[PDB]
């Protein structure tokens, strides 16, 4: 009924395909390391596959609808997502009703193709006050989690200066803003994203 969390063996080509994609999409943010911490590699502690029947079905029904609307192209893309509700999301799925009106591009769910970008969001906007135990945004101790999800983009609307919209523009199914820089993929329907992989990891202090 609920969600089954499956561990992936590090020697499974599937584990390797996800960690490789997480480690390789690390980038410099002209941050100084403030939001997500100072690092240039993660210690991937665990990769779990999130299996939930109802979520898959809601997600596949919507993906069909979007195909119909976009010349049989649902445009599925694997994307990272970071935020403080990861546990809630893996059990009940993505939910736009918990989406923040004020967001740069509206009340949607945000995704990035760069792992170092979603890591900045693990403990809230800008990385809030860091980890709960150490009030440190660059904690090398506490374990963090992020999601690598299948995101049904359908036809993406390229917006390029803020517009706080509540739904994708007419005829589109997603929004891509290029903030200052990097890209933000936004959806306004929980069922357009499926949280495929749950990743437990730590940022690692720079070597010396
Ligand atoms: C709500 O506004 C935010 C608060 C903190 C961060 Cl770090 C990012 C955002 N907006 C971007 C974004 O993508 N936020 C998502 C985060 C998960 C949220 N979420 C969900 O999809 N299912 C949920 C179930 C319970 C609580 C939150 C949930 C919806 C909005
Ligand atoms: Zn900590």
């Amino acid at each position: 009924q609920g969600t089954i969390l499956l561990d992936l063996a590090p020697e499974d080509k599937e584990y390797q395909s996800v960690e490789e994609e997480m480690q390789s999409t690390i980038r410099e943010h002209r941050d100084g390391g403030n939001a997500g911490g100072i690092f240039n590699r993660y210690n991937v502690i665990r990769i779990q596959k999130v299996v939930n029947k109802k979520l898959r079905e809601r997600f596949c029904h919507r993906q069909k609808e979007v195909s119909e609307e976009n010349h049989n192209h649902h445009n599925e893309r694997m994307l990272f997502h970071g935020s403080p509700f990861i546990n809630a999301i893996i059990h009940k799925g993505f939910d736009e009703r918990h989406a923040y009106i004020g967001g740069m591009f509206g009340a949607g769910i945000y995704f990035a193709e760069n792992s170092s970008k979603s890591n900045q969001y693990v403990y809230g906007i800008g990385g809030g006050t860091g980890c709960p135990t150490h009030k440190d945004r660059s904690c090398y101790i506490c374990h963090r989690q992020m999601l690598f999800c299948r995101v049904t983009l359908g036809k993406s609307f390229l917006q390029f200066s803020t517009m706080k919209m509540a739904h994708a523009p007419p005829g589109h199914h997603s929004v891509i803003g290029r903030p200052s820089a990097y890209a933000e993929y936004v959806i306004y329907r929980g069922e357009q994203a499926y949280p495929e992989y749950l990743i437990t990891y730590q940022i690692m202090k720079p070597e010396h």
